[PDB]
């Protein structure tokens, strides 16, 4: 009676006032439990830090992979660095403290759940989420500006040294698609990337323009070409449990503190491995 659990989290977003307990309330159940941080955890290098070393001092193993808030450079950040250099530095605090990254060999659950490589990834997104009256990335960027539905990284997610933020995605999906050729086709999955694999999540989405900032249609078949017991994912802060083609998507997000607040969850760790027969 002590049996390691693999359980997901994202969207901490500790630098906002209020979600620092939140992030301070995660415990895990045995001293052998893994934790999945998919994305959003802070923007300020300093603040993911903090984050990310509360956590690793928790769980035995952490297995972060970065949102869209840590590519942002902001102003008050004590680290000015931008694009894949950022990225760079990021991965490389997190294997200065133990932290497992999407540029690690891809860690195995070797316990309940049955062997299963779970895959930390870095995607981004290449505007290919087009909305209804849109053909083209000039024209969904256009429609969804005189909407005022932009988001913030078109002004703080700088891609350098790619002339654009789909580049550097296709680059990152080059680079997974190819590592994830390498895998045992006869050996479970656990997909974990900060943006959704599908667009069907998006659909829930207040207003349907931000679908654009949301993912890329590269990865649609994923789930299923590479045998995936289950799909981590955060981002829209809509946190659920859905199904697409028999596989299990988690979106497991805690959000902004007025966002959560209305609600009141059963806990914050999403159960990922074994399967909580839900
Ligand atoms: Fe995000
Ligand atoms: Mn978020």
């Amino acid at each position: 009676g002590a049996e390691p659990t693999l359980w997901a989290i994202s969207d901490l977003h500790t630098g906002h006032l209020g979600n620092k307990p939140v992030a301070e309330s995660l415990y895990p159940s045995s001293p052998d439990d893994w934790l999945i941080v998919a994305g959003d955890v802070a923007e300020r290098t300093d603040e993911i830090r903090w984050s990310l070393d509360l956590l690793r001092r928790r769980f035995a193993k952490v297995i972060w992979v970065p949102g869209n808030h840590e590519l942002w450079t902001t102003n008050r950040d004590p680290m000015q660095i931008f694009g894949r250099a950022r990225y760079d530095y990021l991965v490389n605090m997190c294997d200065e403290m133990g932290v497992v990254t999407p540029e690690h060999p891809f860690p195995v659950w070797t316990e309940r759940g049955g062997p299963a490589t779970i895959v930390p990834m870095f995607l981004l997104y290449d505007y290919s989420f087009l909305p209804e009256g849109a053909n083209s990335k000039a024209e969904g960027v256009a429609i969804a500006k005189e909407r005022n539905v932009v988001a913030t990284d078109e002004f703080l997610l700088s891609p350098e040294p790619y002339p654009t933020r789909d580049a550097w995605c296709h680059e990152r999906v080059a680079a997974t698609r190819a590592r994830l050729e390498q895998l045992d086709w006869m050996q479970p999955t656990v997909l974990v990337n900060h943006f959704p694999l599908l667009r069907q999540p998006c659909d829930a989405l207040f207003y349907p323009e931000f679908s654009l900032w949301c993912g890329t249609t590269k990865t649609a078949d994923w789930h299923t070409r590479y045998n995936a017991v289950c799909s981590v994912y955060g981002h829209l802060h809509i946190p659920r449990t859905t199904w697409y083609d028999g596989v299990r998507f988690e979106e497991v997000s805690v959000g902004y503190p007025r966002e959560w607040r209305r609600r009141k969850p059963y806990s914050w760790l999403r159960q990922v491995l074994p399967d909580p027969q839900y």
